[PDB]
């Protein structure tokens, strides 16, 4: 398994757009479209991101050009950010995963606060750092995907994806 496998697995794959757990248009594989409450905003966005008048609707192909670029922007976030960067450094292959998850999800700047997490998981305290990872909003929005990832921080295996 390898970080698109994993990301896929979270997001599901969806060919028309729907409203993420905040209420935002997104589309294909957990591509947020815009924060924007107009619908018609969002069409224009995926008409924008994609390169044709696409009246909403994407083929599979063109929501995994969206993934690989969504994934690269997370990982060129990682290693640009003073916080995450070490830390990613530090982590074993499938954990870096997880970072890499959590940087997709919910952003360079979200993820680089948790300060306390990051400590954590940078002395490899994975038991301290899971813990630490479910004092967030994350944890709460969306439980089910936090717990896989903070699962698979804590045991540096992917279990908690190879069961499903
Ligand atoms: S849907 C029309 C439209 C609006 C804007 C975002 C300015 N564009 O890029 C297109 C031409 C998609």
């Amino acid at each position: 398994m390898n970080i698109f496998e994993m990301l896929r697995i979270d997001e599901g794959l969806r060919l028309k757009i729907y409203k993420d757990t905040e209420g935002y248009y997104t589309i294909g594989i957990g591509h947020l479209l815009t924060k924007s409450p107009s619908l018609n905003a969002a069409k224009c966005e995926l008409d924008k991101a994609i390169g044709r008048n696409t009246a909403g609707v994407i083929t599979k192909d063109e929501a995994e050009k969206l993934f690989n670029q969504d994934v690269d922007a997370a990982v060129r976030g990682i290693l640009r950010n003073a916080k995450l960067k070490p830390v990613y450094d530090s982590l074993d292959a499938v954990r870096r995963a997880a970072l890499i998850n959590m940087v997709f999800q919910m952003g360079e700047t979200g993820v680089a606060g948790f300060t306390n997490s990051l400590r954590m998981l940078q002395q490899k305290r994975w038991d301290e750092a899971a813990v630490n990872l479910a004092k967030s909003r994350w944890y709460n929005q969306t439980p089910n995907r936090a717990k896989r990832v903070i699962t698979t921080f804590r045991t540096g295996t992917w279990d908690a994806y190879k069961n499903l």
